[PDB]
């Protein structure tokens, strides 16, 4: 019952200012932090070899798009390798991001691991030496981080253990980040896999998030210096029933209103399995929902910003401009969506 | 991880409609739910005998104040006895309240009891037969309820046990109320007793409220059909340091923003040990605080609405108009305060 | 992290002494604490009218059985009404129990109530004014109490909420009891209803008991001054897979060994739906189980001590002795069973 | 509310057999798992250079003691480095341990880290890639592991957060170990630092252990395949009041009886700040305590087995037998203590 402040007022101000820059009006996050094993599949899908150069080039493609994205992109999440790579003009990618008015983010988790005694549930690892890494990332231009936990809706999942453990590791990660001047993005993703309906997803999302913010409270996390990256509330991929974008928006905003304290600076939705357009329309519906929403509601999109660019590129240097144009298309669409002004 | 809905959509709409009516803009709650043993202290302090009639008359005095209070009072909390009493003209008090545009509330807890193994901490009892009582109260005109838990800031308090137990009993009470169409007011009062400073109170309040809303989630409570009745964040009574109303306001709004989900319909502050004027000024500062507040921020005042009326009355029938006038003045002041329009005459430091 | 002792050494000794008397070797508990609504069903089943007199008479029948039961019965749980009734010789029943060497117990809970938002799960009420009632019961001869929580094995039950809520109310009840010199019997009964198998019951029992004793710890309960009244670990009533009494015993003792601190003075099993004989055989197997058991393992039986006596009585005054003889028969059987003296792959668990 | 078994019957049997071998009657654990940075302090204190060779030689000194220790030592905990070092005859140290009838253990945690928002409290790290490490250690001869959490008794500590977090990380570590056939030693150490009295330590130990075993339950840990390594219940170092060994034993055994399920195979006490002799006397008092104790009560001693041997050695090879002799002497003393048979010649409700 005694306060031993985790953060000084100066530390708090820094975190809050960073968090606010990332989700400033009209702005969202480009998620380009695919691990080498994850980006491999994407290159493979356009018949491109998974080399450091192709990864460097593709990231350059995204990060060096014209200045039309500048007001659309408040932050860019990088994977470790990309943080220390350079553009053709010799500029480190973090410098490229900052020069276009963006904040640099770093994915810091080390993937999921199985929870014994559960039906295929996982927790996430990556806490070991995390404090030193965060200090180093901070020096090298990073101001926020990402940590992904994954939960599954099934007959017996997500279990009490899975919810409790994932909420706890998220809280530990968030605590270490804030000690090093890094804004943590808390990502408790509930997968869309399954035949569950919308209100089951809403129920699970509400329970997961209540657990998350209790955990953050127990660990003395400064919410104004954090962001939330949740799934939208949607039916499962195999659900036959159909819902309008307004119903999805209503269920999403409702779940958040019942669990997310106003002090949280912003919510940066993941797109999950949604198409580029679907992701933009839902985000727009969410921002048009008439209920009171005391946090920024924007995007942290990977696929939903990149899918078309990757295809237009096709691994061919000459299609650079064509590819970039597709990315700018989505960045502009989503900058409008997070203001509720997007009309396809 | 499977939903067995506690409430149907219609039950939800009813609770939500009630909750919103109580804290509509400019409106707050008159807390007149003092137990017979509690009102005894009030009457004795003005040299008046504690009889059922004097209790009936005093409550009548408040409930029949002129129509200037109508837009000020969205709800009135009554103690059991008063719910079944009548005004001089034969009208049941609940009818008196409703005809003036108010919602009728009922205090349903049965007081604090000691928690063994703690430094003088308590939980609250009153769950036994609560469902039957609530159904009966609902039938008899009550639409919301009050349940008071008490926590104290000390060297080793509030303990983990006290916080967990009180949050859990509050959630049980809220669940039972909502099954019977009653809106529960959740009151986790942190007493002002002690020499703690403002930021100690803010810390404890944040921890208490986080535990409260985790418990409400675990018990499947419909937040849109609830109200919160917390202490304002203030220094302890014995704290020598001094604070402005703006700091009190900032600390209060900050604690709430960090713990109370937007879905909560409203926050109805208790006045605690504050004077009538102090309570109004603080509530006004809270509503002027520039930070974003996604819930109604209003009052659930007992002493802060009644203190002057009670004194002007003095147990004498002939002081009716003078006494009622004091009550109306405070009702008017607080209706302005809960809109941030009352006149008595940002920082990451929190 | 600071101690504010709930009990003095003297209070502790009293509670511990009581707990040990109740479960002394060879002894168990007669559960005669059926509420008026529950005993109604039994009287009805033998075509007897549910009157205060028939209830008084039936209870008298059990409490005044001959001295062969004295070493068998360490405790008798009564319902409120019975606590204040008298035998034909004018003696209050508590005095009748004590004179036969028994400890007097009182059921203090006020029944189950539904938990909203769950699939038919309940918690238990009865905390209001419980401290005053306990103080009064203590004056009137009661030295221990009973509080029954009920949990159900289903597709989505027992839920996290149900386990947490029932464990917490049990802890509150135990705390209040110990403040008033009453030994609380903690009964988190997991019902046998359903077609679940033995290891599901063992799993649920292990999880419930872990929750119970964490709760008891959080509420500063003095375990040496408590008793546990759990279900035995058995398959569901409708389970098609068959088990031996040795497997039931192994699963039961394993579950307890994994959850029940040694400091707990005794385990007094409820018989549930088991027959009189089945209850005795299982209890005997439990005590024969070769694993180490650091608590007394005995009985708190209602049906398993009374079923035959009730039928033999049949509501006829003249059948008193015949009825009593049936009860004595079961008391003797279970007194042997709780010593492992009754004759009618450990890692697989 | 549905079981998805973490372990098969065969996995359970393996873990149980290992746990039982380690704490068989008369046996305890030699804790020789001091990290390179921790062992540095011990060598410096005897004016010896902290080199890999000197560390190898010193560990060799302990592990190759004569066969009088064989019935005394059920297990030996090694630090990573030592697990892959060899004796002079080319034998890997794990084989030396096994040939003397001992089980091989490995410390797998990566030290404490600060918990933000607390008064100097910590949790422990080391879970990352722990499964892979455990699989490798198993392959390389290790059958059990050690993970140390540290809690401190102060005015506002151990806090709820500290207790919960450390209990939870211990449960994660135990879960991963058991998936890889490794018996986890659960060590929730409450430091003796401070001026608190005996009953404060007993109170805190009881609360910590209750949290530990709830956490282990939540994470589906197989208790029969675990060991507990707790502090004894003692007053703080700076406590002015004095207590007998009988009182220390009573408080220690009482705390365990109130929290540790019978299914736990054994309790291997840490000696903490105790002298070699004090550690043996207390352990002996614990085993003579008349209360019922349904688990093995033995030792997992570092300093209390090594202190005298290390000084007698002084870093000089010619003092080998003398140094070993001091180690053997403590091993024999503690083998007797964990049977309640140790002699220097060789109210219950108050708690
Ligand atoms: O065909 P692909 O390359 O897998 C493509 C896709 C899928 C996931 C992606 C994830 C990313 O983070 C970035 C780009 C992606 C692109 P989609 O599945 O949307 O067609
Ligand atoms: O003379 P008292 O009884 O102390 C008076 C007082 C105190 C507490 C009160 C509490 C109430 O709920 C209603 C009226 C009160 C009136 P105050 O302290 O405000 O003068
Ligand atoms: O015919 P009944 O009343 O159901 C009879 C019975 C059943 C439950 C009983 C429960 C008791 O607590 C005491 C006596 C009982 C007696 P049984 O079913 O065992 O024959
Ligand atoms: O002089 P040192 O090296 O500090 C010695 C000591 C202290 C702690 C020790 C801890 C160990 O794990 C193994 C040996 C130790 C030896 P002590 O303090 O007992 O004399």
């Amino acid at each position: 019952p005694h306060s031993h402040p985790a953060l000084t007022p100066e530390q708090k101000k820094e975190l809050s200012d960073i968090a606010h820059r990332i989700v400033a009006p009209g702005k969202g996050i480009l998620a380009a932090d695919e691990s080498t094993g994850s980006i491999a599949k994407r290159l493979q899908s356009i018949g491109t070899e998974n080399t450091e150069e192709n990864r460097r080039f593709y990231r350059q493609l995204l990060l060096t798009a014209d200045d039309r994205v500048n007001p659309c992109i408040g932050g860019v999440i990088l994977f470790h390798e990309t943080l220390y790579q350079k553009a053709d003009d010799g500029r480190p990618f973090p410098q490229v991001i900052k020069s276009k008015g963006g904040v640099v983010g770093i994915k810091v988790d080390k993937g999921v691991v199985p929870l014994a005694g559960t039906n295929g549930e996982t927790t996430t690892q990556g806490l070991d030496g995390l404090s030193e890494r965060c200090a180093q990332y901070k020096k090298d231009g990073a101001d926020f981080a990402k940590w992904r936990c994954v939960l599954k809706i099934g007959e017996h999942t997500p279990s009490a253990l899975a919810i409790m453990e994932n909420a706890n590791v998220l809280a530990r990660y968030a605590s270490i980040c804030q000690q090093n001047g890094i804004v943590p993005i808390v990502e408790p993703e509930i997968l869309p896999d399954g035949d569950h309906d919308l209100k089951r997803c809403q129920y699970v999302t509400e329970k997961v998030l209540a657990a998350v913010y209790k955990a953050l409270s127990d660990h003395h996390i400064y919410l104004e210096g954090t962001l939330l990256k949740p799934n939208m509330v949607t039916p499962g991929h195999a659900c036959t029933q159909k819902y309008s974008h307004e119903e999805i928006a209503m269920a999403t905003v409702t779940a958040l209103r019942r669990t997310v304290p106003p002090a949280v600076t912003g919510v940066t939705f993941l797109s999950g399995g949604q198409s580029e357009e679907e992701a933009s329309i839902n985000l727009n519906a969410i921002n048009k929902c008439p209920l009171l929403k005391p946090w920024a509601l924007t995007f942290s999109y990977g696929r939903a910003l990149q899918a078309s660019a990757l295809k237009a590129w096709g691994g061919k240097k000459e299609n650079l401009k064509a590819a970039q144009e597709e990315y700018v298309k989505r960045a502009l669409a989503n900058s409008l969506a997070c203001q509720g002004k997007y009309t396809p």
